[PDB]
């Protein structure tokens, strides 16, 4: 619903910041210049005013001590718990890499592969129809 | 407004030197933005490929044609299976969003982080009181009604 995980990985020397909504799959992704704390915090605040964030999982906790990450969690009232998407991500990135002139791009083409592929079998629907789908029922919900 | 839920608005504004790109789901008044060093085509087709990535664009609307010109937002645009849209809340959003940065600029170092601060400021606003909805929760509700 409102849980996402973040973590960063990296390819030709670059960093790419890699978001997902672990209910639906929804991906989202950046390559930033390096992994800082400024452009976590930074991510985090898009992220925030775009989904209902309020959880946020991590596979390296220590991205998210730095006093701006904190501030940012706490003026957006993003939580964390301390304590496939990605290696498909890369694959994916592999089969676009010639398609486009920066990695920058390729990532953004990888994103939009991932969030509109359809699920031939059961629930057919994608990651992007997913997440949509999911926060418009909670919000009916609670209406 | 009106309609369509794969139509889209998007422009530029300047402040503090930098660029301010925003794009504006026109049913919804949903907001998304990006600081850029300047306006250019790579600017331009970067961000319509990451919004195209998220939400089901259709088509794009802009005020100034020549933003779309570029080949490489052609090349975008053709990728994406995105195409021009061709003819008051959007002239609101804009300016209110420049409200919103100013009033919570000095609580930020960056102006990219202030930008962020009021689009999700904008985004979660609820208006229509009483069984109102913010900007956020009528795309999100739009997009999931059309299938």
């Amino acid at each position: 619903p409102g849980i996402w995980q973040l973590d960063c990985t990296h390819l030709e020397g670059k960093v790419i910041l890699v978001a997902v909504h672990v209910a639906s799959g929804y991906i989202e992704a950046e390559v930033i210049p390096a992994e800082t704390g400024q452009e976590t915090a930074y991510f985090l605040l898009k992220l925030a005013g775009r989904w209902p964030v309020k959880t946020v999982h991590t596979d390296n906790g220590s991205n998210f001590t730095s006093t701006t990450v904190k501030a940012a969690c706490w003026w957006a009232g993003i939580k964390q718990e301390f304590g496939s998407m990605n290696k498909e991500l890369k694959k994916i990135i592999g089969q676009v890499r010639d398609q486009a002139e920066h990695l920058k791009t390729a990532v953004q083409m990888a994103v939009f592969i991932h969030n509109k592929k359809r699920k031939g079998g059961i629930g057919g629907y994608s990651a992007g129809e997913r997440i949509v789908d999911i926060i418009a029922t909670d919000i009916q919900t609670k209406e």
